[PDB]
Parts: C-alpha cells; structure tokens; sequence
C-alpha cells in the first residue's frame, strides 16, 4: 500500500499500542510488513525524509521505541534476533538525535549496535548472525544515500561501509561463501555495489575488483546489472551520474569480447551476455565513448563491437538474446548514436559498416530459411529508414553496391515465401528502396522498375486476403516489370537451384 509520513505514523503507533502480546509468529510476518513499506515511503516521497534530517519529528521516535522495546524483548538473542535485526537498524535511521547520543536507558541500544559490528566483522557467532548483520547493514547504506550531507551517520556510514568488515564479506574475490540457497544475493550484492558508488562516486576500488578478468564472473554479473540500475533508477541520489563512468571503459568493450567468444561454444554466460546487450540496448555510448581504437584502421572496435552483436542474430539457440540484439543494433542506428561511431569521419566509417551489416544479413538470409526470418525482414524495414534518413542528414561504392543488389536479392526471394506475412513486408519495403534511390538523386538510370516499385508499394497497402489472390497480384506485378537487373538475375537463378533441390526432394 502507499504510506505517507502521518500515513506511517498512524500504522506505527497503531501497531505499537495493540502490539502487545500478539502471535510470535504473526509478529515475524507483522515484521517484515514493517520493513517493506518503509521503503514505500522512501521512494515515493523525495525530500520528506530529507526534511526529516533537518526538523525531527520526536513523535516519530517516540512511537518507534516502544516497538523497539518489545521486539528486543521478542529476541532472546535465538535465530529470532536475526529476523529483529533489519528492522531493527532502520528504526534507529528515524532517530537522528540518539544517533549522536548513542556514539541512560539508551544503552539497550548499544548491545545491538557494537553487536552490529561486532557481527560484521564475522568475528564468532554463527553464519546466520553474520548474514542478517550484512543484510542490516546493507540497508542501512541504501538508506542513508537519501540523505544531503546532514553528516549524523554519513559518518558511521564511512566507519561501517569502506570496512571490509561490508567488502571483503562481499567483494572478496576468493572464498564467496556468501549463502546456501542461493550462491550470492544478487540483489543483496547490487544493493551494496551501488550505493557504494553513489557514496563515492570517484573511487575506484570497487569497481576494480570485479572488473578483473581473473576475478569470477559472479562478480561481473553483479556489475553489470548495476550499472544498468543506474542507467534507468535515476534522479534519486541524483548527483553521482555515469559521467564519471565514462572514462572507465575500455575493459567493457574488452570482456564483451571475451564473453562472446565463450558464447559461441557453467552455463551463465548466456545470462552474462544477456545483461551486457541489454546494457547496450540502454546507453550506447558506454562501450564507446572511450579512446577510440576505431580510430586505428587496423581492427575498427566500434566496427568489432557491430560486427560482435550482428554475429548474433541469425542463431536460434539463444532467441531471447537475438531479440535484444536486434533491439540493440537498431538503437545504435539512430540518429544522434551514429556520430558516436566516430569522432571523426563518421560518414565513411558509418557507410562501410552498414553495408558490412547488410551483406551480411542478407547473405545469412537468402541462405536458408530460419523460424525467426519475418521478425528480422521487420528488422530491416527500420534500418532501411534510418539511413535514408543520414543521407538526408549528410546532404561510393566500394561495396555498396554489392550489398545493394544483395538487398533485393532477399527481397524477391521472399517474395515467394509461404507465410503472408513476410510477403507484406517485402513487398511493403521495395518502397524503402524506391524511395532510397529517389534520396541518392529525375531519370532514375540508378535504379529502373521504379514505377513497379510504386505499384508494389501500392499493392502492399490496399487489402489484406489469403494467400492465393496476394500471389497472383505477386504474379502479375511480377510479369509487369521489364528492365533486367543484376539482382533480378541472381535472385532467378538461386530460386532456380533452390526449385531443381525441391524437385528432386519431392520425385524422392
């Protein structure tokens, strides 16, 4: 539900009055509604809690320390205390004066708080101590990130966080014994990771230790969900940014590369893979706005990193991955992205790999028929839009022109492809083609069928039907043309070899 500040007073102070002598085990649930909705309130309502640091609602404290008294009461320091403990460090986040007077009856507080650190060190005690101990403290650094340098526990945020007593239980590169239900609390690593990094923006060493390469890959999962959350999750701890990130770059583009070429042949990496593109679906400057080794003409890596995506979507056994790549390639080709392609020279650099892209595609396609084919013939209709659009925007084929007719090639060789659907969008995208043409110049010698081309975009747009008045309005439109082409040849003459196969297959 939502909760506002008197909204949250109201449930506490309800809960506290009727709070005695309730069911232990209701309580446990009671507890963990507690702890939730906190977080509620934190989200929704920005500077509330910011207020809260400046004019201390007393009545807030004093209705939380009743509820203090008798969940420590609930404890008798048995497996219960682990379910007190987060709970438990939250309500003294919303006691900003005895925060200070913690560092008489106040003193209970103390056999938590130094038993805090105490356990966060893991010195004695059992696991479950310890790991209830780093939850409490995890939370606690995710809360205080609210906070504008009032400096009350920013303080003992420094003293509790760039501890190792927080790291090296978390961010060790070796001995990650971190739970048994599941091998580490991604959330719970995420959590830490990130608040970190909004702490200190400017720091480093957390960064580093999951950005080795012989540091696991647990690790580098863990960084690069969090750098998409904060990607998206923004305008809360609003004044660290990835800016700062920026610069840090350049083993990114590096481990997509090795994680692709182990992609290629446990079993995360395809989860790996899955977050990276999905990252580069969400800001693609990252993996280039680096020193750009594009500029060396020896290996492009804005042209590998393409190349490293394009690689990707004809293969069927990872679908989900090949639909965000899909996605991913098509952001890249959007009209402020491509400049980032390259610093200088765009033009070229951008020209020669969309043709790459395209012969590529084109030549997987008209190879085979694969299940995912329409989607990606969708694909191109997009792509096809945005260059016209950089043209237009700008205003030589060494390979354009081989691409070029490999383009049309797939085009007519889907237009006898038995699902409708691929026939609309072929026949619907000739128009793209056409109208290309018409961007690069009147007598159209370029590209001749041109009205053809116009009737096909015509024939696309008037009716939807079954499959057999489509294919005899193909047929005719088909029949209607007359300049021969380099494409239109090469596109009979597979469909002929492709025809001879069938032949034989079906006499046999």
């Amino acid at each position: 539900i939502n909760v506002d500040c008197a909204k949250l007073k109201r449930l506490l102070k309800e809960t506290a009055f009727k709070f005695k002598a309730l069911k232990k085990v209701a309580q446990l649930a009671v507890i963990n509604s507690l702890e939730k909705a906190f977080w509620n309130w934190v989200e929704n309502y920005p500077d509330e809690f910011t207020k809260l640091y400046q004019i201390p609602q007393t009545d807030m404290a004093e209705c939380a320390e009743k509820l203090f008294d008798l969940v420590d009461g609930f404890a008798e320091s048995t497996k219960r205390k682990a379910a007190v403990w987060p709970l438990q460090i939250i309500l003294l986040i919303l006691c900003p004066e005895i925060i200070q007077d913690i560092s008489e009856n106040n003193m209970n507080k103390k056999l938590f708080l130094d038993s805090l650190r105490k356990a966060l060190a893991g010195h004695g005690g059992s696991r479950q101590l310890t790991e209830s101990a780093a939850i409490a403290c995890v939370k606690l650094c995710k809360a205080s990130t609210y906070i504008n340098w009032e400096d009350n526990s920013v303080i003992f945020l420094l003293v509790q966080s760039m501890v190792v007593d927080l790291k090296n239980l978390l961010f060790n590169p070796s001995k990650p014994f971190s739970r048994g239900s599941q091998p580490a609390d991604v959330d719970l690593m995420i959590d830490c990771l990130v608040s970190c990094f909004r702490i200190s923006p400017h720091n480093n060493q957390h960064f580093k230790i999951c950005l080795a390469q012989n540091s696991p890959s647990t690790f580098h999962y863990v960084l690069v969900n969090s750098l998409h959350r904060i990607i998206t999750n923004s305008a809360l701890d609003w004044w660290p940014k990835i800016d700062a990130v920026y610069c840090h770059s350049v083993e990114l583009r590096n481990m997509f590369g090795e994680t692709l070429h182990k992609a290629v042949q446990t079993r995360s990496y395809k989860y790996l893979l899955l977050s990276m593109v999905k990252l580069i679906h969400a800001d693609p400057k990252l993996l280039l706005c680096n020193p750009r080794k594009q500029g060396p003409e020896t290996q492009g890596s804005t042209a590998e990193l393409i190349t490293g995506l394009v690689q990707l979507v004809p293969q069927s056994h990872m679908p989900e991955i090949a639909q965000e790549a899909m996605e991913a390639l098509l952001v890249l080709h959007q009209l402020d992205s491509i400049d980032l392609w390259n610093p200088d020279a765009p033009v070229e650099t951008f020209w020669e790999i969309s043709s790459q892209m395209l012969f590529y595609i084109c030549k997987k396609l008209t190879s085979h028929q694969m299940l995912s084919s329409t989607e990606i013939l969708k694909w191109l209709r997009e792509i096809l839009i945005c260059r016209n659009k950089f043209l237009l925007k700008n205003k030589t084929p060494p390979i354009c022109r081989q691409a070029q007719t490999k383009l049309e090639v797939a085009l007519y060789m889907f237009l006898w492809n038995p699902d409708t659907e691929a026939v609309l969008v072929a026949m619907s995208c000739f128009r793209h083609l056409c109208e290309e043409a018409d961007i690069r110049c009147s007598v159209h010698n370029l590209l001749p069928n041109y009205n053809t081309f116009m009737e096909f975009a015509s024939v696309s747009n008037m009716m939807s039907t079954g499959r057999a008045a489509l294919q005899k309005r193909v047929m005719a439109l088909l029949r209607r043309i007359e300049h021969p082409t380099a494409g239109n040849t090469e596109a009979w003459e597979d469909t002929h070899a492709k025809w001879e196969q069938a032949t034989k297959l079906i006499l046999n």
